[PDB]
């Protein structure tokens, strides 16, 4: 019999830290007296072939240090046992405990690490007893033997039965539609349409909380405060007060009803442009602030010390640089390649432009954007047929997906829509010019549709119409870019591969422990978006043009544009136009758009990111029939198509699951999404939109050439600038989304960067520990490739005079707003 | 023997009252006097001996008080053989002079008798000689009434004085002398400054003599004074309210600007944020050596509010748009439309080629090419198909400037290069900038810098076009202040003020009809030789030629100045603007069809020229009444041998021969005071007030000129501080707001163009009718301008945060208008 020492180690901490901290509802009834553990063999019983008996240990505590309690038992296993290969956990204690780590010691050949990183329950709430493995990870094939049934049985409780409301304390993930985003049992004005479950609104699965159905709409799931998701997946209980989850939590429920309460007049616009510059240089005074103190600590870069607290903003990076470069027309268009939203641009493959919507609604389909028009403005380089062959003609095209709304929209006070195109041309020193802006209204009320063209002007009355349509085009742009470029290729799509991989994936499973450090933090961030920012007159529908509309015209984006297999990197471009496939090339693809910063850097990133996801599935796949014959991996694939994605089940794209390049396709595609691709969407969003006239949310007026009358005609000519205020956002939504966009753009202090820390499993195995080393170097490399190119004046659209570095994709950084940086998951 | 009464109204004032006011330097019982000795002077000779009968005297005596206006009175008796009286001597017993309004005599049974005086009266113990003042009635020469001639002829002695001696304070002495007294070359080598006037390589306008004495350190410099000589009743300020435009400016320049020059005294430092530049017009400056005067709140309120508080009112410009100062659009509209439209010419011969010694000055090829040019306008058409249709433009400063560059280059705080701006019409008659080319000499060993600048589609060339433009924008900042403004009118002018007062008799008609044209404009050029255009003055403080300046305006005078291009569709047809074709209006074809300046200009000399014809018509019916009027004579010919002697010997001055010789020459005149100056001066602080959009002076040298790897990344890292370090410091952005506001504003008894007419244009019916028919179309005008501001086809008027062009129309109220025409140079 050998003698064993087991050490716990448990972090003292307390669930709903911070709700009290910043007051919206003792230190000694928070440990337990005992834990009892059991350690179990990796092998069944020789000769009768089945599983030996765990051999238990009751633990006490200890000692204290660094916050952190340590638990221990000594006990004493028969060598007849084997080798341990997981240990059992149950929480006497009244109150859940989180358990950090696991060691035992004694043994001759070394001592066993197992890594919790969980809470574990009370017993009295859930008599289940937890198991944690060793870091060892195993295809289902190659489970050790006295491991099987408790690898399928921890499966079978995480998946739960598909009915019940959710508990804080349970660890079941399953799928529900969006059905709690509306308000109807407090108005019907609150009553928001379900998202997912049918051909009219697909939409991606969330976390299902099994709350009840309203009694007043029982298609509508009833609103609670306490969102649910599995319990260890609520990470801001483990970290500290500036954890991203924690600072928006606070942004959210304390400072936005905080600037709701002296901004009172939702219909006050800014009077004077020096009125927006206050924002920056006086701020606003709140006098009303819970734990105003508190929030001077989460949020020191927006609540300031004094009884009362001064709301104000940072400069903004892009005003930093050149304060006048928010009205020039080449940096509207250096921001489609290198700005907060690099994913819309695509080329012109079919000339003239012409839309898809039936003319019998939507007027003639024809566009007003002239041949004429263009060769205007490019025939000292080229004719039009010619930039059509070439590849020089770009567009971003909102018209066929915002037209249908725009009836309904215009009905919402305070704002109102257009069907819109922005055509670009690439010049030789491969820089875009804006050539036009086209603005659509459908027939409506009576009268015919309405179109104009909008160019660049030599005259004071086109140039400052062309202003305008910018604002207009550019407040589209913000709203594809917030609910689809970012929340719905991110966020919204990923939830549902977290659900499965929990539901399918053993935690002992390679694949899961692959993609864990990509998934963390995400479905918690999800869960408070559905609670503040996504619902019924949350922050998006209170700020931005579709009001009430814009969740839905996501779940049309959905619908109608997104598959799998293009949001890939190379895929992405290769789908808008941007590249072709070329052996020739960097990363085999021809770019018809060389110096596109997003895109130049990005695919650095993917090859890197590749070859660590290639390196990682060929250690535990040999070949194809290790594929195939993966049961967990292909219930995995299976489930992602059929519940996550239920309402795309049936599209052709999904890609095969049968080889080990299959497998790499498919994870690379998943973590590239939640690394690179949420961190240049996400963290230039302040340096961008913080000035707000750069980057509007919402423009809440028609253009003066729409139907004018004399006398708002004359209005406009003689204080065109006071069109554009009464056009861009309130004091209150500018408020509000400043606020929010800082606190989005900000990385926290234990921010977990692409491929800088590696995971427990990870370190465990030597030739992974070894390709993570190559990973992390490469992105090293990376930094010092990027940081080079920005100091290249041949790349125009990163280097020149008061221009903004591109450094969205640089893989390490520091704690705040700091422009680059790029985590592993979707963490903000 | 009949019985007259005389009734003189003397107006109650003394000189120099503002001075006092403002605490630089008698009581109303001791300002009036005791007596006044009044001498009727009949209009005929004895008709027995053909001699002058002798006046009739009588002693006037302080008889009423009223409104500022004592008069005088005397009853005396006139025999039945004396004749009309044609005028009346007037003698002061008073030790201090006095000032008469009118003087009417009452009893005569054909009606009174007024004569306008509107002059001041000396003390016989300064001067003896006594006062002659004239009927309303007007007389060539040769129709003076006989006992006339002689005192027509001894006034006009008495005017023209002695060609030497110092001016006295009540000397009415109109005569010329050099412009020696700018400089200051006794207090400082460097405040020394060249004469202007005399050589063949400083020509330049004569102006009023001043008689002071000499340098005891340079035998060509005049000493310098607080008070400057002007004839006496030039000296318009005495008698005008202190809200008039010589009130104010002197209020600026001798109180304001030291005051601001007393707290910022760093003479280097620059706005350091635009945020900064945006405070002058919402918050102000402190300034505490203020309220020394507190009379200045009341004379300068956009100014001088409240250690008192100096805050500029927001210009016109801005007002209608914050952004409009960006955009390349209002930059070139404002060539047509702005406050310099006379800078712009066509451009005939291409390539560009300078005409400079290329072994000083370096190749003389342009670095604006063809395929730059047809980079920006293929879209319309070629370049070849672009000058055949007169659609290519130039302002070009390149030859007179770049002579200049290297010793302007030598003062510390400010740089130069020779310029060039080119435009392009496009088919709806709207300019766009093409490019602007900076030209530095070869100069310190290295070779000619050359380069051209256009708008760009990337942000590095943008913001280097940004920096040429503020360059460009200083050059025509200096040519049109010194040149387009100081030279053409103020300047040219004061000749023909000084010759009109020697040559022409008050009675004279063409006296009559020029005066209020020449009113106010020798005391303004006096107290701009004295604050403005000095060494160290304004313009030298805050523009970029610094201790050039004048020299410049000189040096444009002797290459440019002609007198038969100074008339509006002269100027046109000269500049390649206009052809002449019987078929367009007012008889001209402009190349550039919406010029707001231009359109505007032609209608306003139209209805002047057929004024001027109306009056000249009126009074010389043949050649030979020109040809015999000594007096208009000896007028023309003492300003072109004496008022502009360095350019009498050119072959362009116009005969004086016809009536319509005589027409040409008055309404090129009387042109430039009115429409001329209004067009280039009352439009200066709508678009140089906020003066990023017109800076004075650009300080520092455009960052890719001979670039070091740190400043290039300095200009990369913060553009805009590139351009604060360029653009004017905050003690030279004070001073030239000042300046401009003031030189903007209509003071209350402005004299607009065809308002109301002079006495004597009263007294004859058909110059009244003709005047009367003046006042009509100029109101006329008024209208067709009013109606072109509302037409959306005139795009260089008429447009989304466009000003209005409103500087020609002819009336206007007081203050910062931006309209409104004076008959005169007044500010
Ligand atoms: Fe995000
Ligand atoms: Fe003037």
């Amino acid at each position: 019999s050998v003698s064993v020492k087991a050490t716990v180690t448990v972090k003292l901490t307390v669930g709903g830290f911070l709700s009290s901290l910043i007051g919206l509802s003792d230190v000694s009834d928070w440990l337990g007296k005992t834990l009892l553990l059991e350690v179990v063999s990796s092998e069944v019983d020789p000769k009768t072939g089945l599983e030996k008996k765990p051999i238990g240990a009751y633990a006490h505590r200890a000692a204290e240090k660094d916050g952190e309690v340590t638990y221990e038992s000594d006990f004493v296993i028969p060598d007849d046992f084997g080798e341990i290969g997981a240990v059992l956990v149950q929480n006497e204690h009244h109150k859940e405990m989180y358990l950090r780590y696991i060691v035992l010691d004694g043994f001759p050949n070394g001592p066993i690490e197992f890594n919790c990183s969980s809470w574990v329950a009370s017993k009295f709430d859930d008599p289940q007893k937890r198991v944690f493995f060793t870091n060892k990870s195993y295809l289902p094939l190659e489970t050790p033997s006295g491991l099987k049934e408790i690898r399928e049985k921890e499966l079978v409780t995480l998946r739960g039965n598909g009915q019940g409301e959710r508990k804080s304390y349970d660890r079941i993930y399953d799928y529900d539609v969006y059905d709690d985003l509306g308000d109807p049992d407090s108005s019907p004005e609150l009553t928001r349409p379900v998202l997912g479950g049918s051909k009219q609104y697909p939409y991606p699965r969330r976390c299902r909380t099994g709350r009840p159905m309203s009694k007043i709409d029982p298609k509508a799931e009833t609103r609670s405060s306490t969102v649910y998701v599995p319990r260890d997946e609520a990470f801001s209980d483990v970290k500290e007060l500036t954890f991203s989850t924690n600072t928006l939590y606070s942004a959210l429920h304390a400072v936005v009803p905080a600037i709701e309460s002296v901004i009172t007049d939702t219909s006050l616009g800014f009077p004077l442009f020096t009125k927006i510059d206050e924002l920056y240089n006086e701020g606003i005074n709140v006098p009303n602030l819970k734990k105003h103190k508190v929030l001077q600590d989460i949020l020191p870069r927006l609540v300031r010390a004094a009884t009362d607290s001064l709301l104000q903003f940072e400069t903004p990076q892009l005003l930093l640089r050149d304060k006048f470069s928010w009205f020039r027309d080449e940096e509207f268009s250096r921001q489609t390649l290198a700005g907060l939203n690099p994913y819309s641009i695509q080329l012109v493959k079919e000339w003239p432009l012409k839309s898809t919507l039936d003319p019998k609604i939507y007027g003639p389909p024809e566009s007003a954007i002239t041949t004429e028009i263009v060769e205007r403005e490019i025939k000292g380089f080229m004719t039009v047929d010619e930039a059509l062959k070439q590849k020089k003609l770009f567009i971003i095209d909102y018209h066929d997906i915002l037209l249908p709304y725009v009836s309904e929209v215009r009905q919402i006070k305070g704002t109102t829509l257009y069907g819109s195109r922005a055509l670009f041309f690439l010049g030789p020193d491969n820089t875009l010019k804006p050539l036009a802006i086209e603005l659509v209204r459908p027939p409506m009320d009576g009268k015919p549709q309405w179109k104009q063209v909008f160019t660049p002007s030599w005259e004071a009355t086109g140039s400052w119409l062309w202003k305008l349509a910018k604002t207009h085009f550019l407040a589209h742009d913000a709203g594809y870019h917030q609910l689809v470029s970012h929340w719905l290729r991110t966020h919204c799509v990923t939830e549902p591969y977290i659900i499965a991989t929990n539901r399918q994936l053993s935690a002992m499973h390679p694949i899961y422990r692959l993609l864990h450090p990509h998934f963390r933090y995400t479905m918690e961030i999800n869960a408070l978006a559905r609670e503040a920012l996504i619902n019924a007159d949350g922050i998006i529908e209170s700020a931005f043009t579709p009001g009430k509309y814009s969740t839905e015209i996501s779940s049309a984006a959905y619908g109608l544009q997104w598959r799998f297999d293009t949001q890939g990197l190379p895929a992405d471009l290769i789908s808008r136009g941007i590249a072709v496939e070329d052996p020739s090339s960097p990363h085999g693809l021809k770019l018809a758009i060389p110096d596109y910063p997003f895109a130049n850097d990005g695919l650095l990133l993917w090859d890197a990111i590749k070859e660590w996801v290639t390196d990682y599935v060929n250690f535990f796949y040999k070949d194809a029939s290790m594929v195939k014959s993966d049961a967990e991996l292909q219930a995995w694939w299976t489930e992602i198509r059929t519940r996550g994605h239920e309402d795309k089940k049936d599209e052709t794209w999904w890609p095969d699951l049968k080889t080990p390049q299959d497998l790499i396709g498919i994870v690379t595609t998943m973590v590239w999404v939640t690394s690179g691709h949420h961190a240049a969407v996400n963290f230039g969003q302040y340096a961008y939109a913080g000035y707000f006239p750069n980057r509007p949310t919402i423009a809440r007026t028609n253009l003066p050439s729409e139907d004018p009358t004399e006398e708002g005609w004359r209005r406009f000519l003689h204080k065109p600038e006071n069109e554009l205020l009464a056009c861009l956002p309130t004091q209150l939504q500018a408020a509000k989304v400043l606020t929010v966009l800082d606190v989005l753009s900000s990385h926290s202090p234990d921010e977990e960067y692409l491929g800088e820390h590696l995971e427990p499993a990870w370190g465990a195995d030597p030739l992974i520990k070894a390709a993570f080393e190559r990973f992390s170097g490469r992105l090293k490399e990376i930094e010092g490739i990027i940081d080079a190119r920005n100091e290249d004046k041949n790349l125009k659209n990163r280097h020149g005079a008061g221009v903004v570095p591109y450094e969205l994709l640089k893989p390490f950084s520091g704690a705040g707003v700091t422009g680059k940086g790029v985590p592993y998951s979707i963490s903000i």
